[PDB]
């Protein structure tokens, strides 16, 4: 106030002032010296019009207060800066004056939801706890106008749910099973959690493919036609964790999925242009280094499922000649090359631990025609990366490995129909050679995860043609219908069989055919526009034929 006997600013300040506590007390020369410093600090805060020093009842000041040409100065400065410090005990609350009244005490707490893994728990745990009996769970396109759920029960394989519409393109498993990918043609869905339900949702829109990372971090869109969501890349990668847009890339028209591919631990994201190949690295996705892989004229590529390798492979051209290359990450060094010399195509076969690098490789002479096929493979647990070279024969269409293993199958077409070679390891080591039966419809070897069973499947054909063998020894167990066979799958223990006849591939009969691993037809269903099947990924039998027992009697 302007009253000479006043007393401190009781509460909350009124427009001009500024009070402040715990000041250097009263004292020969101090005072003008206070003086002397608050007009170097406090001029920020405003022009000073009174500077107030009244001591309440004649007592020493704890306080000074400051009044300012315009105020709103000290409003900016208040802001600037809070606690402002001078020695000791001097550190000054800059305020108009303290409100007081209130209590700081209740302000309480939260509640935490559920999260991403609930459904990988609903695996391991649902793999166990059901009642069946004993197989595999999918992952149908097609029931009818519905997208469902079915295990195998083996009396039937019975529905769990069928919901109707629920994908309107395609449909796709998490690498563990810890979500399902759905296209909703508003955008990509993540249905999670125990009764299925979604997570996070992706705006882009034309999509067809909905692939994810290894990890299960990251989920990758495609949509082979534009829209306006995509705008105009038809390549965009969504961060599963934050929801967002982490990355756009521009359309692959080159050629067959997957043509963007990433390491067996998810670390590393890749993807050819023809003159360059470029990874990124998990998490941030950005260019690795800030580099990329100077390469030209790079065919295709494959991933070792060991730390970490890649297989890539370069034609031909007017001055280097083709080579197949193995590439180390994270040195990014060729580490071991071979140029092939004169070849007209090469497959890239991985051992399914990374053990062997197979290659399959088509040779030319002058006259341009593949005269020979070779099989050159790499040993990556051996000293320095040796080569097993094997093979010379006429016109190989298809390789396959043994899983887990180091027997492989072999089928040659031209002769009329397709002809067959298994091969086997030797005694002294080298793969070779060890039996052979007559010419057939087979153009697709198919081999269980159990290591003994390969199916030699004739694909998109009308009739017959599914043919099982039982290795070592190679003996045919049997030969079974599927009506213009098209798509399949094994059990990741090698237990069952399925195969589908897509809608997308065929349209005579459509269906889903169900085989026991002992040479045994289960049961075939067939489903009117039956888009796709996808498995998802993965002293006890006394007692477990006492609880069936149980069941049906008494």
């Amino acid at each position: 106030g302007d009253v000479l006997k006043d007393r401190p600013q009781e509460a909350d300040g009124i427009d001009s002032v500024i009070v402040v506590d715990n000041v250097p007390q009263v004292g020969p020369d101090r005072l003008e010296k206070l003086k002397n410093v608050i007009h170097k600090i406090f001029s920020k805060f405003g022009k000073i019009t009174n500077d107030f020093y009244p001591e309440e009842d004649g007592k020493t000041k704890g306080y000074i207060f400051l009044e300012y040409a315009s105020p709103a100065h000290a409003v900016d400065a208040v802001k600037n800066a809070d606690g402002y410090k001078l020695d000791k005990q001097h550190t000054f609350r800059v305020n108009l004056f303290t409100d007081f009244d209130k209590y700081m005490t209740i302000s309480d707490e939260w509640d935490i939801p559920e999260k991403q893994p609930f459904k990988d728990l609903g695996n391991l745990r649902y793999w166990l706890e059901e009642a069946e009996c004993r197989d595999q769970y999918s992952v149908i396109f097609e029931s009818g106008d519905r997208t469902s759920i079915f295990w195998n029960d083996v009396k039937d394989p019975v529905s769990i749910e069928e919901r109707a519409r629920w994908t309107e393109t395609y449909v796709r498993w998490s690498p563990k099973g810890t979500y399902l990918a759905t296209f909703h043609q508003r955008g990509i869905a993540l249905w999670g959690g125990e009764k299925f339900k979604q997570i996070q949702r992706f705006s882009h829109q034309g999509v067809q493919l909905i692939d994810f990372s290894p990890c299960e971090r990251y989920l990758v869109t495609f949509s082979p036609l534009m829209d306006t969501q995509d705008d105009p890349q038809a390549i965009i990668i969504w961060d599963i964790l934050t929801g967002h847009k982490k990355r756009g890339f521009h359309c692959e028209s080159s050629a067959h999925w997957p043509i963007f591919k990433w390491s067996h631990d998810g670390k590393f994201f890749a993807r050819m242009t023809l003159d360059t190949l470029s990874i990124y690295e998990t998490p941030s996705m950005g260019l690795l280094d800030k580099k990329s892989l100077k390469i030209s004229g790079i065919k295709d590529f494959s991933w070792s499922p060991g730390g970490n390798i890649i297989a890539f492979w370069v034609p031909e051209d007017k001055d280097i000649p083709a080579r197949v290359t193995l590439m180390q990450l994270p040195s990014r060094q060729e580490i071991r090359v071979r140029n092939l010399f004169n070849v007209v195509d090469c497959k890239l076969h991985w051992q399914k631990n990374g053990d062997y690098l197979c290659v399959k490789v088509d040779r030319t002479p002058k006259g341009t025609q593949g005269v020979v096929t070779n099989f050159e493979i790499f040993r990556m647990r051996e000293k320095q990366v040796p080569v097993d070279v094997v093979e010379m024969k006429e016109t190989i269409i298809a390789f396959a490995w043994e899983p887990n293993g180091s027997k492989f199958a072999v089928l040659h077409g031209e002769a009329p129909r397709i002809s067959v070679s298994f091969y086997h390891v030797k005694s002294n080591g080298k793969i070779e050679l060890s039996k052979m039966f007559d010419k057939q419809q087979a153009n697709t070897i198919f081999w269980s995860p159990q290591g003994q069973f390969v199916v030699l499947a004739g694909l998109r054909s009308m009739n017959g043609a599914l043919a099982f063998v039982d290795t070592s020894d190679c003996t045919v167990m049997n030969i079974a219908e599927h009506y213009m066979a098209s798509d399949v799958e094994w059990d990741p223990t090698g237990r069952y069989v399925v195969t589908s006849v897509s809608w997308w591939s065929h349209k005579v009969d459509n269906a889903y055919w169900l085989w026991t691993f002992q040479g045994r037809l289960l049961q075939k269903n067939n489903k009117d526009r039956f888009c796709q099947l996808l498995w998802r990924p993965r002293i006890f039998e006394q007692k477990d034929r006492l609880s069936q027992s149980k069941a049906s009697k008494e």
